[PDB]
């Protein structure tokens, strides 16, 4: 799967799977998951 720096609502967060990508995200009519392939990344984005 991918990193995913997801945070639209609920627990949510940096995440490093296929599943918890789209699981955390599949389908959403406009989520804000910021997509990642490091954590460094998603997470510096997190702020």
């Amino acid at each position: 799967g991918n990193f995913y720096a997801v945070r639209k609502g609920r627990e949510t967060g940096i995440y490093n799977t296929w599943n918890e990508c789209k699981n955390q995200v599949d389908g959403y009519g406009g989520a804000i998951y910021k997509k990642f392939n490091s954590y460094e990344q998603a997470k510096s984005f997190l702020g």
